[PDB]
């Protein structure tokens, strides 16, 4: 409608961040101006997109960094855990007011993992909209993201996941929140009861396809298709990747990616070892994108054969139509360009979402959901995956569907017709 | 000669332990009330133990959560004030049996809740027992948040802090209510009930559950506490025949049965189970108890191979059979343990997700992930024909029967029963 300041605040990994960039670019092309908050390590990575960047703390990666190495007697872990997760807590909340107070957005968009959102919002009486790419509304179709269930409950299971959830997720940082409402942005206490989360408009910039909005969703939720970022312009592949693609071909191999991003797994080497063993006997070409290792760290360890190529991070949107399959963790945004690209995919998942996104392309019939990881359980699903007509039908006809959906200029138009919508959200909060 | 309480809720694998460590106390010359739910009177009776009825039967809280598709705000605000119903009812039964029975010693599972504050109302020793993961430890996940696959052990440490949070705080408006309005105490919150000191029976062996480094010196992992019905049980004739049958036809002898689940297609699991049944090549006794609702399908049609039984004492029939398929019961499985059958478990919920992944790790059974025709055809060639399996069943029958559960938690209590006292008392108000 006319020259809004968004600011698009997340918090977390590159597929946190990847998707608001291309949300982003598309509102800058109409007319707005646009700044992304999140983590200092992704300032290159937002302005190499010319989109302005503010810095905040809250970088996950912190948190994971105490579960892994900390060896010391338990009760002291548990109080330097605490310790620092306050501290972590402490410094997003002040860091995100201070931007935010600073720059006075017109709007705001958020994940809702962040936290901080609906309170800024509050304080500043501004529109306020949440963003996410995995189930995180009170809904029977889906259980929460973060509660899956090893396989699928009733509808009054999954409702009630949600429920447990937003309750753990706000009485785990209330005490905190509250303090800094108070004193900081000059706000009243608040509780579950006065945010009333679930009336504030809602993007899930996830295909329809792999996440149907549900009967119950209200009508402010919205599954608006991926936000994707398109990246294949201005790469320049190097000649190893060229090269070995055009082997692969020449030879009459099948090509096949696998990458599970960044983990930390018990034993490393053991690991590259079952998937080479796996790679040899199913009959294959593998792209592997190796981000396992012991602690956070480098990459590949063992002799790795003429038929597997390790490279780094590669856009998949250029990878992902040359290859015939896909492996990996089941991220959100992993499993998007997977699904664009029309590839059959097999799925190891190891936290959260990669549970439920495992479990999506199982029951859409467009790959296979492993539970555990050998050189055994691998080759077959390789072999399923490279050759099951059914599931390459399948994959191919998502492709179809994921090709006519604009998510970018479908979430626009969404906050377009939602924008006094979610103004008078707000403005309900204000006392 | 002490008068014990020993108070539970929940189903007969609730209450069967408490039976088999009544009878040893009373045998050592002490007075012992069962306090349970009204359901289990006639077997707490029959045993020649006095009971008292309690309230708070999780029963009644399954119909709302088991329900496929009513849950919304409206079902969520009745669901509340059901469980909140539920809840009172179950405080102030506890309370008035406790308060006229006047014990000298409670002995309590803490998924009861109550024992801890009622035992700090009348200033007697507490103890805790239970068959599942419930003490804050890194060797174990908690026995309601086990992971897919194995993680560290700063995460398992962190999911028993999580779940002593999330139970206390869902609970703790209700209980401090009543700790003021009835039981004449203070508010309490999780740093003053210190739960982790009290004196804790595990009733699980050893070779399954085994100490950790890290318990404190008053948790005790006892063995289990078996009952044992075999001698009084007069096998039907179907049953004998189907036995005999068996065996003169040179076919292995499985016995199947999950206990009372509420399943999506009840059909569909019974024609997996014939079907994988028939591949195997087994002859099955199914106590069958799954159905689309919580009303009654012990019935379902079935072949020669497959006996439809009721409920039978497992201490006469597992020692009667060649392996057992189940649903992972802490009981349950120390029943198929004892008895050294190798063991194939499909988990439902909770503490089965941890039975399973413990069978698998001592190498005397499978995990099924699936269940389906295929899944468990290729598992019950695997426990009737795997001579490793049957050797480590066998040595795991051995290590059982050298426990004697019973007598052990009999000498903890002794042992314990001055620190027992202490640890009350430090709850209790200075006059
Ligand atoms: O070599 C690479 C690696 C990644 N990508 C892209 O980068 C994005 C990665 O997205 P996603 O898989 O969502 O991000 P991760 O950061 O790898 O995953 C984490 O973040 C997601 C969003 O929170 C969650 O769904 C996951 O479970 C969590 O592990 C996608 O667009 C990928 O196609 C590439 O183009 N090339
Ligand atoms: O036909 C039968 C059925 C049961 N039993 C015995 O009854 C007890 C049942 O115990 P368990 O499996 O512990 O009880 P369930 O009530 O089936 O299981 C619920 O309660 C347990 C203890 O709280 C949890 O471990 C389980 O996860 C939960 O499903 C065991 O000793 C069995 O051997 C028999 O002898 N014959």
């Amino acid at each position: 409608n006319k020259s809004y300041k968004f600011g698009l605040l997340t918090i977390g990994s590159r597929g946190d961040v990847q998707p608001y960039i291309a949300l982003g670019k598309g509102l800058i092309k109409e007319g707005h101006q646009v700044v992304i908050i999140t983590h200092s390590e992704f300032r290159d990575f937002v302005e190499s997109h010319g989109i302005q960047f503010e810095e905040i703390a809250g970088n996950p990666v912190e948190l994971m960094s105490l579960m892994v190495e900390n060896e010391s007697m338990n009760v002291k872990m548990l109080r330097e855990a605490s310790s620092k997760f306050r501290g972590w807590i402490d410094a997003l909340l002040q860091t995100s007011w201070e931007v935010c107070n600073r720059r006075k957005f017109d709007i705001l968009i958020e994940s809702p993992s962040a936290m901080v959102g609906i309170h800024i919002t509050e304080a500043l009486q501004i529109p306020y909209f949440r963003a996410f790419t995995m189930p995180w509304t009170r809904t029977r179709a889906y259980p929460h993201a973060f509660i899956v269930p090893d396989q699928k409950r009733g509808g009054n299971y999954n409702y009630l996941t949600h429920v447990l959830f937003e309750n753990v997720f706000w009485k785990g940082i209330s005490g905190q929140v509250n303090k800094w409402r108070v004193e900081t942005l000059g706000l009243g206490k608040t509780n579950l009861f006065l945010l009333q989360q679930n009336n504030v408009p809602f993007l899930y910039n996830v295909s329809p396809t792999i996440f149907p909005p549900s009967i119950d969703f209200s009508e402010w939720v919205r599954v608006t298709g991926y936000w994707f970022l398109d990246d294949k312009s201005t790469f320049k592949p190097p000649a190893e990747l060229q090269e070995f693609i055009s082997e692969a071909r020449s030879k009459g191999k099948k090509l096949v990616y696998i990458g599970f991003g960044s983990i930390v797994v018990s034993n490393a080497k053991e690991m590259t070892e079952a998937l080479v063993e796996a790679v040899m006997e199913a009959d294959v070409y593998c792209i592997l994108n190796k981000g396992w290792s012991e602690r956070l760290g480098k990459k590949t360890e063992v002799d790795l054969p003429r038929n597997i190529l390790n490279i780094g991070n590669v856009p998949h949107d250029w990878l992902f139509p040359q290859v015939d399959a896909a492996v990996h963790h089941g991220g959100s945004g992993t499993t998007g360009a997977s699904l664009r690209a029309g590839l059959p995919t097999v799925i190891k998942p190891f936290f959260g979402d990669q549970f439920f996104y495992a479990g999506r392309v199982e029951d859409i019939g467009v790959g296979i959901a492993l539970k555990k990881l050998n050189a055994q359980t691998l080759a077959d699903a390789l072999k399923v995956a490279t050759t099951n007509k059914i599931m390459k039908d399948r994959a191919g006809l998502i492709k179809k569907k994921i090709s006519k959906e604009d998510g970018i200029k479908t979430a626009i138009s969404a906050i377009y017709n939602e924008l006094e919508y979610a103004r008078s959200v707000t403005l309900s909060r204000v006392k």
